[PDB]
């Protein structure tokens, strides 16, 4: 008596004017990718990405085992060594390449890498390299009859210009795929999508301000002459010179016959101060990414006392990005490193990170001191200490940090 | 502003320190809860096993649109138990209707949409409720969900209309509206008419060009009679009102800028009351639709179920709670078995004191026994 | 066996090898950045 | 595989033209490599503000 499979296929997020999550024509195709690429040249976008991408990488990445069983510890230790998990999250070369690919998926909606294995020095199959696949070079995702992804179809120029590759198909099981903000249909979306209106408004507004500034700074010179003066006279040339010189040589000064009148246009108000409106839109670029402190004003001006709370609010956005990254690693990469070496493996180690929400360090370090004090008189302080830690209620245990049993197994010489 | 608010709310929901509570302290309920803990991959960061994050994404669609669902697919696992294979997400754009029995209870979802990749159109596919997890947002008891964004619509519309009006206002006050008064002699298609149009055009486009006029032509800009009204506070009233309408109790547009309340943390605490309600709505669906589906095929006479739950995060009491934890450790430090004596003492504490320390997770302890 | 996908250029439409802006392409681009070093 | 180099030797003794050096003889630093082995100046996004200033 065998179990039923899925009766519902994966379906596109499509209704009426919305086709595969998108209503806007200009952001729809691969032509939409050109908009997001152009956004990377904006200083506010780049500032936000530097912060977000840096914070994600700094999240104290480690490997948790599928269980506390000796065998799951050993498998997890192997993955730990493959990535070069360390205190700064520097790692072995391919680890940083995975974040770079994920950054492309954040910007564009989706990116991928080909996983290449090689024979290790001890007989195991090990990660050789990750070949990055850019969304500029993805034609389409190919699907099975249930709407599950099966392959990527690629077209692009081989770097160095040796040849054009046309419709190369790569099976999904040879890849890690990163999707940003998947709604369940297997369609990624650029994180910059909600920032486009503010970005456009910021640009239009800089153009408007620059033009306003000219007229209010210089003045628009007017010269009224007798209707007897006509074009191509020496009189006319003199009128032209006066107007030109007012703009270019303000020190020259103006000598007029008494029937010629010079004035600048009366704008009849002071220049409108458009700076707060500009910064509303400019700062709104970073708000649209889920950043909860003002990235344009930064430390300047009267503000909330407690800026750290706003950094903590921002962590809720960034921590979701870390889970999105970890999820793809855990689904696409780790099983593909384990199964060649352990073919009957049913459960897998997981890449994970330390939750950084609030600064509770001073309180937690004081608790740590109290724990040590308690098992001080002990014969084996490290063992008593760790036993005591694992007995603690969740909030207390987590505030100290991770007791990394996988790291322990890796570091045993 | 919508996207900013959703990033915060959905991030905080997922960060709630999700765990599994057993139906009772009985050994068997602990064992069943441990099985559920292992299915989801419950861990300190709430990363989890693949389908765990998939449940949240479905719930997010329900928050945005009112309703979403997933098909629960089971498979035979390594040790003989029926385990969770996958959750197939069902988007509201592809739900035709909910089908009901004669008592008005839900019996099935009827679905229509294009299979991803465009291989075929699926038409009127019926899925029994017992094969699904259904997420409704803000169910009033009639089994009708409602978008969380409903009360934000008027502010969102107002914000958009105001940006347009401000943009329009800014041009006339920035540039000016040029006027040129000329003799009634001048007619269209004169050299003179061309020069008139050029003056007006160049005033807009080339203010440095300057203007030479016969003494019977007068140039001016329109007198607007006063300075441009400052519409920014009204705009931000409506804009920030979008996030207010979701139950966020700090200003998401101004953020850290401007003179403010000293205690921003209190407003983050107020906001938690909204977000904690969303966590219970999510937990409720998992506890009703998913957990019993995973338990019953393995324990067919199970009458009581483990529950997905979370740590209440309302206030920051950590310094005081950590100090209490130290006082407790110090009182049992002379014990031959500090771990056992500590947990015994913690369970005996009055409720406020006990909860502030965190969860003594006996399901986790069972799971971690090698 | 090794890779079945080559490393490809980040090119599509007016974007050639990551750049759309003529004035910042090639070694002429490097002159702009060099000039920027004399800004305080 | 290689860098192809051209420039004047410091002191002006000769012009070097199309000299090829294999990558295994070098350390290469790229800034903000997107996976294509193309670096990009950190100053790219600062250009509009610099011009405006």
């Amino acid at each position: 008596p065998k179990l039923e499979g899925a009766s519902v296929p994966v379906m596109s997020t499509s209704y009426d004017v919305v086709v595969d999550r998108e209503f806007d024509e200009l952001l729809q195709g691969k032509d939409g990718l050109l908009v997001y690429h152009k956004m990377l040249s904006d200083g506010t976008v780049k500032n936000a990405l530097n912060y977000i991408f840096g914070r994600i990488r700094s999240a104290k990445w480690y490997v948790e085992p599928a269980s506390t069983d000796p065998e799951d510890i050993a498998i997890a230790a192997f993955i730990h060594a493959q990535l070069g998990i360390d205190d700064a999250s520097v790692g072995k070369y391919p680890f940083g390449r995975l974040f770079a690919i994920y950054e492309n998926a954040y910007i564009y909606g989706m990116a991928a890498g080909e996983i290449v294995l090689t024979l290790g020095a001890d007989g195991k199959l090990i990660l050789d390299k990750i070949v990055p696949i850019h969304p500029f070079n993805i034609d389409e995702v190919l699907y099975d009859e249930e709407g599950g992804p099966k392959a990527l179809k690629l077209s692009g120029e081989v770097k160095g210009g040796s040849q054009f590759v046309s419709g190369l198909e790569i099976p999904i099981w040879k890849t890690v795929v990163f999707l940003h903000n998947d709604d369940g249909s297997f369609t990624g979306q650029s994180a910059l999508r909600a920032a486009v209106p503010h970005w456009l408004a910021k640009r239009a507004l800089i153009l408007l301000i620059n033009h306003g500034l000219e007229r209010f700074m210089i003045g628009v010179p007017t010269l009224t002459i007798p209707k007897s003066v006509r074009q191509g006279t020496k009189q006319w040339e003199a009128a032209k010179e006066i107007v030109k010189n007012f703009v270019q040589k303000p020190r020259h000064g103006i000598i007029l016959p008494d029937d010629w009148k010079f004035d600048t246009v009366d704008l009849k108000s002071a220049m409108p101060d458009a700076i707060p409106y500009l910064t509303y839109h400019d700062a709104g670029i970073a708000r649209a990414l889920g950043i909860d402190f003002n990235t344009v004003q930064l430390n300047m001006g009267v503000q909330a006392i407690n800026i750290g709370e706003f950094v903590s609010l921002t962590q809720q956005t960034i921590i979701s990005l870390q889970r999105e990254f970890a999820s793809a690693v855990n689904l696409y990469l780790i099983p593909k490193l384990v199964l060649p070496n352990w073919p009957s493996a049913t459960r897998f180690p997981r890449l994970t990170f330390e939750m950084e929400e609030r600064n509770d360090f001073s309180a937690a370090a004081n608790l740590m001191g109290m724990l040590i004090n308690a098992v001080k008189d002990s014969e084996d302080i490290p063992t008593e200490l760790k036993a005591l830690i694992d007995a603690l209620p969740s909030k207390m245990r987590r505030a100290l940090g991770v007791v990394d049993e996988v790291r322990e197994a890796v570091r045993q010489p």
